[PDB]
């Protein structure tokens, strides 16, 4: 059989739901090669794995080929771009002929932007003789012995749009940035020949690596292995001997080796939108039980009974507006909305779409909307709605899709009642708003319990006895209160010559009181305009 | 053996920390060629030295090859750009085949922008046949006998972004402009065959050459050697004989020869962002002991106990805002903030980002933020925040990275309390500001002592007896007072026919009192709004 060093299904732990989607796409054509000759159903030829580079997209194709048992030729895009004019088309044709020779098989096109850009972009004519004959060999769809052309690209709007037409590249699956649990899985994978000691736990290590692709996670565990082996075998002065197995197994990576490898800069994945299914429940956001009661009607009630809600002749609401004071848990309530729906989270920000405004990147607005269309089920939180009217126009003209079966919930948060234009206020598009108020006693106490449970908590406080003077201290304001209280705890605790109730109670008798008291009536006139 | 005229490790003195980083990267692949065949760890193939030209990036690769004992091939980018179509790709392929022939070895690609630009930028199609096959021979990663491909470029956003993807060019180290201590080291290097006399001290020479690369420092010591040898050997009328080595050692470069060579123009490094580790202590900035107490909590307390501050579940604050009167040591307090943190200093200015605003160079804003990500540990002082809202948007959308392990401290200084927008003032991003006040009695006395110690000081003054009338005279204002007092010391001291207490005391009885007295309450109402 094949060697175990080849990649298997177990070796990938980035996005296993997308792995299941790829298996659901291509497993039946590949494991069952004759069934499509009997049925009159076209198999999906040409799925397209789009995502950031280094997400392991070659390993997906190699793993599904090696588990399935299909032959795996690889057309690297930069490999056939450097052959001379006419030789590159000839090599592409021989690659597809070799694919059709030992079929069933799968052939990969890594870095299709090197073959096909979105614009023509290249005023020489040998590029169009390369994307042409690739469009022709996309029409290997004769319901043959099955070949599936998996492809890779940096962005799905970076390829030529003639590829996205039907019959050429039909399915378009996002491999996606891995989540924190996927980071735990991939660090658990990347230890089998590294042979860590028991001190390294990798949980907080994976949690500290948010915003990075699987490639530089493999590079950071490799770098930690380099730091662990760099303390020895030259200091031991035994390079002259053979490479000793008991020395390597006696060596182990250490916790501060991982801290060292993380400490050097690894921004191989530039910062982008996030894909995550949160575990943050209703209770972790403080109070808001009437807001819970409305939002259960808004998202939990349609997904508990989609058949009964659709049977009553009305679609579910497209999304709620969060309207009220800024930073009062309204930003983190979308975690509970996604969690109790068991849906994914997208948290694209206001200044991000402002950068799309200033760079005229409304194509990126369309791309993140279609990204939300791809994620299923998911929620589309977006704060700072009053910051933008090109982006308001683009949001309104792209929200017209009616993917209520996708259960996308278009939730937006802003503080300005009517400075934001009433083009959103038209009924049927996005109008079932709610007034999120200032955090009250239960809200402040429960958000203090949640944000103080995650810290070392020597409380010794009745939280009503602490938060009674908070007339309108917001959740952002009270987490800043906890921030400066724990900073004074740092101030009195780290001073030494070489407990925490004191800092809560000096925050209780503190002289810094800053509450936006005048804005509750500013919300209340428009709330009474609702009446 | 190899000749001593070849470059060694001791020859380079520009950025020895980056030299240590390069050694940490490529020493174990090169000094230990067999160890990666047994371990399952990919060595970093293709580190990338980026910096201004003439920083010595060829000498780094030649030095690590010559000290390590690996073969050094050099693919000069302009050299293989001039061959005919298909011949250049053939030469690149034979160069990589020769690299794989006598491996372990290192190959260099100087001026990769001549090979690969950031845009496609060239509507001929032989350039993409040149950057392609370079991407293909980046995939010499078979964990072979190890070859590492060092690369050189002017700017890290000037190469093609397909090179920055993982597996092709992984490590991206800044070779960096040298500091003043590096200038001392490189002028100490450039004297071994020059044979200076004892009058030349080179310390003030190195201090006078801020803003210049190592190339024109070698050119200025060469020019000083030319000035020293240009007074003789034709004036002596002894060119006809053999070149006398005893006369050459009897010849010596002189102090005014260095002044002459510096006096002719050497702008080979155009003015850019600066990289420096200051030694300017807390005492060198006048007073501000309560601001010292806050800033010790802000930067010194996290770096004294990172484990205890992270163990309390709260990240360190991203950076304080200097809020108060302009030019009162707020520009130079970041020197102390970097100094007792033992961190690097970046002092990018407000009008510099205004030139990024007017030229729409937000890519340069991303590049200087990633430069701060590269520098470790460092601080990111940036004044004139009220000058800028595209750049405010870009700063906010790029400051969202959470490199608290890097100990980057996002400090900004401005005088306008609320004219600058509070989008930065949203909590958790950049909110723990402080009110830097006008310099008081201790502050003005200490800044006068520090700025007058560096001058020839015949003080004979009680500094309280001088600065009692300074109601609100700033540190910029009082250094201007010292400036005009020393200019009157010039006025009375150099007049002659062919001491300094008089000028301090006529500054004491001077008739120019210009203090912005009206703005202390303008700061004080917002400071009491903090309450
Ligand atoms: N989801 C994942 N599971 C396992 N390994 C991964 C994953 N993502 C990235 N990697 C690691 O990152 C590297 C990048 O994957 P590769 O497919 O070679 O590059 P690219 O994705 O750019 O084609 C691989 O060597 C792999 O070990
Ligand atoms: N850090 C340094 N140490 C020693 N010499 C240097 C340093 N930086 C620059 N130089 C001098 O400057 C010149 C520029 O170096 P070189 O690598 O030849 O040019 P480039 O960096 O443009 O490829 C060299 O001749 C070298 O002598």
């Amino acid at each position: 059989e094949e060697s175990l060093n080849e990649v298997g299904y177990d070796d990938i732990g980035g996005c296993r739901k997308q792995l299941a989607q790829i298996k659901e796409m291509v497993e039946l054509p590949l494991r069952h090669p004759a069934l499509f000759k009997a049925i009159g159903v076209k198999p999906p030829r040409g799925i397209l794995l789009y995502g950031p580079p280094g997400t392991g997209k070659t390993l997906i194709a190699r793993a599904v080929a090696n588990e399935t048992g299909a032959f795996f030729f690889l057309i690297n895009g930069p490999e056939i771009m450097s052959k001379l004019a006419g030789e590159s088309e000839s090599n592409l044709r021989k690659a597809f002929e070799e694919a059709e020779k030992n079929a069933p098989a799968i052939i990969f096109i890594d870095e299709l932007d090197a073959i096909a850009p979105k614009r023509e972009k290249t005023h020489g004519e040998v590029e169009r003789r390369i994307v042409s004959q690739l469009l022709t060999l996309m029409d290997g769809l004769k319901q043959r012995a099955h070949v599936i052309v998996m492809a890779a690209t940096n962005r799905p709007n970076s390829i030529d749009p003639a590829l996205r037409r039907f019959g050429r590249f039909d399915r378009e699956v996002d491999i996606g940035i891995p989540d924190a649990t996927g980071r735990l899985e991939i660090l658990q994978i990347h230890t089998k020949n590294m042979k860590l000691a028991d001190d390294v736990d990798l949980e907080q290590v994976a949690n500290e690596t948010h915003g990075h692709v699987g490639a530089d996670l493999a590079a950071l565990c490799s770098e930690a292995a380099l730091q662990a082996i760099r303390k020895k075998m030259d200091l031991i002065d035994l390079e002259d001997e053979t490479i000793d197995a008991e020395v390597m197994n006696s060596l182990a990576v250490t916790m501060d080796d991982f801290r060292w490898a993380l400490s050097q800069s690894n921004p191989s994945a530039p910062r982008e939108t996030v894909v995550e299914v949160p575990q943050v429940t209703w209770e972790d956001i403080g109070g808001l039980e009437d807001v819970k009661r409305e939002l259960q009607e808004l998202v939990q009630y349609p997904v508990e009974h989609p058949d009964k809600f659709l049977k009553f002749g009305m679609t579910p609401s497209k999304g709620v507006l969060f309207y009220g004071p800024p930073g009062c848990g309204k930003t983190l309530l979308a975690k509970a909305i996604a969690n109790e729906c068991q849906a994914n989270f997208i948290s694209i920000k206001g200044p991000e779409l402002l950068t799309m405004w200033f760079g005229e990147s409304e194509a990126n607005v369309r791309e993140i909307f279609d990204k939300a269309r791809q994620a299923a089920p998911c929620v589309l939180f977006f704060d700072e709605l009053d910051s933008i009217d090109r982006v308001i126009n683009q949001i309104l003209t792209e929200m017209d899709g009616m993917s209520t079966k996708k259960n996308v919930f278009i939730i937006g948060a802003t503080n300005r009642p009517d400075i934001i234009d009433p083009a959103i206020l038209r009924p049927g598009r996005l109008d079932q708003l709610i007034y999120i108020p200032l955090p009250d006693e239960k809200s402040r106490v429960a958000i203090l319990k949640a944000n103080l449970r995650k810290s070392p908590v020597a409380k010794d406080v009745d939280l009503e006895f602490l938060a009674k003077m908070t007339n309108g201290f917001s959740g952002a304001d009270l987490t800043e209160i906890c921030q400066r209280a724990c900073k004074l705890a740092i101030r009195e605790s780290i001073e030494s010559e070489i407990i925490r109730r004191d800092h809560f109670e000096e925050a209780m008798r503190f002289a810094r009181r800053s509450v936006s008291d005048n804005d509750i009536r500013k919300y209340e006139m428009f709330a009474q305009t609702l009446q």
